[PDB]
């Protein structure tokens, strides 16, 4: 009975234009040829959420350390986007922030999808979007 419950939008998919340009299978192949090949690396697709007002992503795919905390990932993130020091940036895997402590290895443990790759949103605002 969710149905009398307000959820906030926390249960919806985050949009990826990855997941919708690259077919299921594809990606579930290649997610566990990585995962097998690599097996103390996760694989990591970063997009911008679709309000996001925030410095674009060149890379989205990225192989990370396992050991990697989300709070390095987090700063390489920001140095990759450029942004300033005192401007906002907020990740969401499946529309809740991760604690900074986690590490990358855990949340992908935690939150990978059926296609084995883990899927992280960006914005600057504080709610996905």
């Amino acid at each position: 009975g969710p149905s009398d419950f307000e959820e906030l939008d926390l249960d919806g998919e985050m949009k990826s234009t990855y997941k919708e340009e690259h077919p299921f299978e594809k990606r579930r192949s290649e997610g566990e040829k990585i995962r097998k090949k690599y097996p103390d690396r996760v694989p990591v697709i970063v997009e911008k959420a679709p309000k996001a007002r925030i410095g674009d992503l060149d890379k989205k795919k990225y192989l990370v350390p396992s050991d990697l905390t989300v709070g390095q990932f987090y700063f390489l993130i920001r140095k990759r986007i450029h942004l300033r020091a005192e401007d906002a940036l907020f990740f969401f895997v499946n529309n809740v922030i991760p604690p900074t402590s986690a590490t990358m290895g855990q949340l992908y443990q935690e939150h990978h999808e059926e296609d084995f790759f883990l899927y992280i949103a960006y914005s600057d605002e504080s709610v996905y979007g």
